[PDB]
C-alpha cells in the first residue's frame, strides 16, 4: 500500500526530517510492499483538516501536534501545564513515563486514531517587537500563537492578546505589525528567520510541544496482524527519535540566537507571576491527568532520571 502522512512543518524541520526517515525505513522493512508519501508544510490542509481525514481514513497518518489533538482530546492539554517540565531533557523523560504513554489509549474512539509514542519539538519561547523587561510589558501584545487552548489561556492570563496563526504567515505579521510578538521555538525562530523583526527574545522555556504519531484507526484496522505491529512499531522509533534530537539541539539553536544582534534574555517561572495559578484553575476540571502527570514529572527530577 502507497500510504501518505501530512505535516505542518517546513522541509528542514526535525519532524519532516523523521518522517522521510520512517517513510525509507518501511519501504525497506516491508521488502518494496509498502511505501510512505510525505506531504510536509500543510500541503494536505491545516492540521485540524488533517486529522478530519485521518478520522475518516482518507488519510492514512501524521506527525501531528498534541497541540491539534488536545481541540479534540481536551485531557491532552496536560502536558502544557507551563514550568511542568524544567528543561527539554526533562520533557523527554516525560514524555516517555507510563503515565504519557496510558494517555494515548482513548485516541481511537475520541479522535479515530491510532497514537504510536510520543516525540517533541523544543519548548516554547517568546520574540517581541519591543522591550520585554517584566511581564507587564505583554500586557495587550496581539501575540502570534498556535491555534489550541492551553497556550490561549496562558496569554489570557498574562494579558497579552493571542492571536492564532499558522506557520506561513508569521515572518510576514512580525515584518508588517499585523503581531507585535510571537510564540515560537528555538528551531523555527532560526529556520523561519523570525528573529529579523524582534527586539527581544526570551528564553522562558515555559511549556513543552509534543508531537504524536497517528494512524488513521480505520486503515490500521485494514492492516493485517503483522503490519500493525510492524508498522506501529517502526512509526513510534521514529517519532521517539525526536526527542533525541532536541536533548541535543535545543541549546545549540538557543545559542544561535545570541548572534542575530538582539537582545537576548533567560527568564524562568517567576517572570510569568500569578498566569501559571490562573492556567492551574482553568485546567483543573478539563485535563483530568494532570494531577498524576504532575506526580511522574517531579518523580523524574526528584530522582535524576534524564540528563541534567
Ligand atoms: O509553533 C508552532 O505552531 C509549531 C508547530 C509545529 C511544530 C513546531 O516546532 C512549532
Amino acid at each position: 500500500k502507497e500510504f501518505r502522512l501530512g505535516l505542518i512543518t517546513p522541509s528542514p524541520h526535525t519532524w519532516t526530517k523523521a518522517a522521510e526517515a520512517f517513510g525509507a525505513e518501511l519501504s525497506e522493512k516491508s521488502g518494496g510492499a509498502h511505501s510512505v508519501s510525505v506531504f510536509p508544510a500543510r500541503q494536505l490542509g491545516n492540521e485540524a483538516q488533517m486529522l478530519q481525514q485521518l478520522q475518516t481514513g482518507a488519510l492514512d497518518m501524521a506527525f501531528m501536534t498534541v497541540a491539534e489533538v488536545s481541540n479534540r482530546v481536551p485531557n491532552m492539554g496536560a502536558f502544557y501545564a507551563p514550568y511542568l517540565a524544567g528543561d527539554i531533557n526533562h520533557a523527554a523523560a516525560i514524555l516517555r513515563s507510563d503515565t504519557a504513554r496510558g494517555m494515548l489509549a482513548v485516541l481511537p474512539q475520541e479522535a479515530g486514531v491510532v497514537g504510536v509514542g510520543f516525540g517533541s519539538a523544543g519548548m516554547r519561547q517568546i520574540l517581541s517587537r519591543g522591550a520585554v523587561n517584566s511581564a507587564a510589558d505583554l500586557s495587550g501584545l496581539k501575540l502570534r500563537i498556535t491555534p489550541f487552548d492551553p497556550i490561549l489561556d496562558f496569554y489570557n492570563a498574562l494579558g497579552a492578546a493571542p492571536t492564532p496563526m499558522p506557520l506561513p504567515a508569521v515572518y510576514d505579521a512580525l515584518a508588517n505589525g499585523q503581531v507585535d510578538a510571537i510564540d515560537m521555538d528555538v528551531e523555527l525562530i532560526n529556520v523561519l528567520k523570525c528573529h529579523e523583526h524582534a527586539d527581544t527574545i526570551l528564553i522562558s522555556n515555559h511549556m513543552m510541544f509534543p508531537m504524536v504519531g497517528l494512524i488513521s484507526a480505520r486503515v490500521y484496522a485494514g492492516m493485517s496482524d503483522a503490519d500493525k505491529a510492524m508498522i506501529s512499531e517502526l512509526m513510534a522509533k521514529h517519532v521517539d527519535s525526536t526527542l533525541d534530537v532536541y536533548m541535543v539541539k535545543e541549546p545549540e539553536w538557543t545559542d544561535a540566537l545570541t548572534k542575530v544582534g538582539k537582545t537576548f534574555k533567560r527568564v524562568d517561572q517567576s517572570f510569568f507571576g500569578d498566569a501559571i495559578a490562573q492556567w492551574e484553575t482553568i485546567w483543573a476540571d478539563k485535563a483530568p491527568s494532570l494531577p498524576e502527570l504532575r506526580k511522574t514529572a517531579a518523580d523524574l527530577q526528584a530522582e535524576n532520571l534524564y540528563f541534567q
